[PDB]
């Protein structure tokens, strides 16, 4: 727990000596490595670390104890987790114009990295994911089963950032090869606010990689063989709590302070298919609904505090507190379905602490 | 080799097959396919397709046969760098501010799309790669290894274009500068760094950002379905001659850039303004004189036609085509000298074939 927070250097540095052994002059492996080496700290670095925790936590309470060699095997998948984090940042905060992401800024905005960057970073980030679990488990019999889990966590996690980007475009309400002059002026579709479009969203971006994952590759590394019953149980778990951990997050982007997040809300004005969105759309009046069409998703301050007013008004604060309750029940409830004492605990503490 | 690009549907839909089982609602599913079938359709098709042909081939004349199976597995191998290649393009074009690609819109300029969606979109196509090997070679023993050389292959390419995008950047000359994290404000105005302008640090680049994709990774993958077990010397050969092949090929896009014919490339030229070390510009600057190199620090770099104007006319006066053509001799010659110390007759076969029809392709 502390013990993961001291492996990192290992497992970068592991990587970083892989791009060192390339063929290149000296004086051009001495740059790469300085990019580099600020590339994993900047982004890797200053979070809470819950996905990484997780992994440990699940491989030590399915086994029963643990050498030093299998740490180092488990930290590498907690280290692989958080590079994924990482990376699902970098391009987020590019995807969502970001202007600060834990606390400090958006890695895209550094005049000396730029967009063009960003986007070579991002890619070389997921496939560095690859390399150390080569290093650490080529010769492990679950060795091709972790990096499939990688790779379909991964996809399905692009295909909710492409709902999350698109759910209310033109595209969804034949695409035009012929248009690059005439842009999309962003607007709220009706027909695409409800919790069914919603929950598809937040399961694929967020419940694959940021619960189904990190538990599903302890449960590999302990050797719970793929067949077993209880992966679909854990599937149907994670659901649950991406649905609970997603809108938590949305209603931090009003609600929360950004000192604490790290990060400044946008959902509003980058016109996101969100929680609040959609309860407040579910209980308001039909002319509040005409001014919520009119005010969502502009780059605008009177706007935006249209939008504001509204979640306070429908008293947005207390149907969350009031979700966040039967959710929490609804995912105990299904924690205790798993009969299995040691993978049980570790995902009711997760609960405890996942804020 | 036509019967390459009749089994491209196949590749295609297997994946988005896989994509219509996730659990999402019907009308969902349905604008999914819509888009990913575009996006693969737009992007993979239309090109030479010598990367994917290199596999057929090299898997064809290692061997002596193959059953229809066999093909298939390879074939897949064939389309999954198409797709990679269709992936690097994708971002390349965001990369270099492309404005044409295969004599169409760059896919990240389209309204529909636009840069968010063409990001995410490439780290989909890439994926997808892996997908598509696994339905089709989980069972092979050569799997783990397929893998692993599409992995470092990326690995390599995407170093090279780091070095492609930075080489000449404040990053790389001040160098003893860290990177300024508190800076969002102060865009660096882009200029060449002499000391960079040198064929050693221009091999570096293109080695990484071609040689590997381009040449080893089609090579390597047919030898390693064929059977070929990774510890033949041979491989080591392979690599030494793909290095050649890229450098020989990257070379040749650089003349493109500034020789070449839009309506037959397919693309826009831009190095110039992009201020990218090219090959143009190392000849001009090891040949040129004193004021003429300063002419090109003040003119090299800059999206301004007047400034390109001055290094397009430098590279007439110092008449860069005349020694494109004189590399192009030695370079080739260079080339067919290692083919011909692999021992090998089918590969051997191979590789002249592709000596041949690189820059015309079929
Ligand atoms: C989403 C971010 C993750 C994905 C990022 C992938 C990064 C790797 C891109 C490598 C592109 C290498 N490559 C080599 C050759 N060119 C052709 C062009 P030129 O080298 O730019 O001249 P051309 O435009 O002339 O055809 C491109
Ligand atoms: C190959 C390079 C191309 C990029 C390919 C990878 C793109 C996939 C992006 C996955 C990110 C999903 N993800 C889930 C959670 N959030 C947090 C933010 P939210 O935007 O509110 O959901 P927040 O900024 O509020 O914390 C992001
Ligand atoms: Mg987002
Ligand atoms: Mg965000
Ligand atoms: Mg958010
Ligand atoms: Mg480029
Ligand atoms: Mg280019
Ligand atoms: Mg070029």
């Amino acid at each position: 727990l502390a013990f993961f927070r001291n492996m990192y250097d290992k497992y970068r540095d592991a990587f970083l000596s892989h791009l060192n052994e390339y063929s290149l002059e000296e004086e051009i492996k001495e740059h790469i490595s300085k990019y580099y080496k600020l590339l994993f700290d900047y982004n890797c670095l200053g979070g809470k670390n819950n996905r990484g925790i997780l992994v440990i936590l699940i491989y030590e309470y399915v086994k029963n104890r643990i050498n030093s060699s299998e740490w180092e095997k488990a930290a590498c998948l907690a280290w692989c987790i958080e590079i994924l984090q990482a990376a699902f940042l970098v391009a987020d905060d590019i995807m969502d114009k970001g202007e600060m992401r834990r606390n400090k800024y958006c890695w895209y905005l550094l005049k000396d990295v730029e967009t063009k960057n960003a986007v070579n970073d991002v890619l070389l980030l997921y496939n560095s994911i690859y390399k150390l679990i080569e290093i650490y488990l080529r010769n492990e019999s679950c060795y091709v089963d972790v990096i499939a889990t990688f790779r379909d966590a991964t996809l399905k996690t692009i295909i909710g950032q492409h709902l999350d980007t698109n759910i209310f475009s033109d595209k969804y309400s034949e695409i035009d090869v012929n248009n690059i002059n005439v842009p999309e002026q962003p607007v709220i579709d009706i027909n695409m606010i409800n919790f069914g479009v919603y929950k598809n969203i937040v399961i694929h971006k967020t419940a694959y990689y940021s619960f189904f994952l990190p538990i599903v590759c302890g449960m590999l590394l302990a050797g719970i063989a793929v067949d077993n019953l209880i992966y679909k149980k854990i599937e149907d778990i994670s659901m649950l709590m991406g649905e609970y951990f997603q809108i938590h997050d949305d209603y931090l982007d009003i609600f929360g302070d950004s000192t604490k997040t790290g990060k400044v809300g946008s959902d509003i004005q980058n016109n996101k298919l969100t929680w609040p969105l959609i309860k407040t759309f579910e209980l308001c009046s039909e002319p509040d609904k005409i001014k919520i069409v009119k005010n969502y998703g502009k780059n605008n301050l009177a706007c935006v505090k249209v939008i504001d007013s509204l979640y306070e008004q429908y008293k947005i604060r207390k149907h969350y507190e009031s979700y966040e309750k039967a959710q929490k029940a609804k995912i105990l409830s299904a924690i205790n379905e798993l009969h299995h004492e040691g993978i049980e605990y570790v995902l009711k503490y997760l609960l405890e602490i996942l804020f």
